[PDB]
């Protein structure tokens, strides 16, 4: 609302709203609803078949006050179009309106995408008009109510944009930590366990001292020795790139020598590799109070 319309753009928008109202006549003159003085939309009587500027805001106000906010919205969503151009077949009953063309230029992505916001806006102000009235089955929002009868108002806005580009105005726009028991802290031998990464994001798998804190989060300490399956980097008091990303349906796995001070992480049998030409993910650790499997 608080984007003021320039007057040279106001004459543009009034000509284009005239050439949108000829479509608003033409989609009602095909189905067999004629002009009259009385307002009987179910009985084919419709006094809004006179064009946009010539009808007042007592009959065609639903198409004029819609067009003002829609054209305010035409250069408000980043899809800016200023003054770069000039604003200016079925059988009918006698009035076949043709101010301009429609099948010369088809439109871009953010016009048919902004038509969705226009349909949401119209549905939301209509639902605002449907808030209080009881026995209304329209008491659910735009993103869940049936969106197929709203596609005609998407077609009207998209053909309004077709008229716009005929006139020459285009549109182009926390983390939980998991571990096994403290008493199984292995201090000798050659051990391995496996892990599957399924859905999107941080999978931080490793071996930790039992004195690790799940109070904080992982990797930025000396107790944890881990690798992020996401972003292909390792984690113990810092970062360095290592290996590849995880895949949806991987089996990562982790192996630890304890008599030797080494630790190597795999992926589906492929031993994951560092850019130093060594597949051993962590080396030369302290053989302290043992190490337990941990995943974040």
């Amino acid at each position: 609302s608080q984007i003021v319309l320039p007057p040279h753009l106001e004459r543009i928008r009034e000509k284009l709203a005239e050439n949108i109202h000829e479509l608003w006549v033409m989609n009602k003159i095909e189905l067999g609803w004629q002009y009259g003085p009385v307002r009987d939309d179910n009985k084919r009587q419709h006094p809004c078949l006179v064009e946009f500027s010539k009808l007042p805001e007592q009959e065609r106000n639903y198409n004029l006050q819609m067009s003002l906010e829609t054209l305010k919205t035409l250069l408000a969503l980043g899809c800016h179009v200023g003054i770069s151009d000039e604003h200016a077949y079925q059988l009918t009953s006698g009035y076949k309106p043709a101010p301009m063309d429609l099948s010369f230029i088809k439109l871009t992505p953010s016009q048919e995408a902004m038509v969705d916001k226009l349909a949401e806006n119209a549905h939301n102000v209509w639902a605002r008009d449907r808030i209080r009235q009881r026995r209304n089955p329209r008491l659910v929002p735009y993103a869940l109510l049936d969106d197929r009868t709203k596609k005609s108002n998407k077609d009207s806005l998209r053909e309004a944009v077709r008229t716009l580009l005929g006139y020459g105005y285009n549109l182009e726009a926390r983390f939980r930590i998991f571990r096994a028991e403290k008493t199984y802290a292995v201090k000798a031998g050659r051990w391995y366990f496996e892990f599957e990464a399924v859905t999107a994001g941080d999978m931080r798998v490793g071996w930790s001292r039992p004195g690790c804190q799940p109070d904080q989060e992982l990797g930025s300490d000396e107790r944890a020795f881990a690798f992020d399956g996401f972003k292909a980097q390792r984690w113990h008091q810092g970062n360095e790139h290592y290996g590849r990303s995880w895949q949806a349906g991987d089996v990562v796995g982790c192996m630890v020598d304890m008599t030797e001070h080494t630790m190597m992480f795999t992926l589906n049998g492929e031993i994951l590799l560092d850019d130093s030409g060594s597949e051993l993910a962590f080396k030369d650790f302290d053989v302290g109070d043992g190490f337990i499997p941990v995943c974040s």
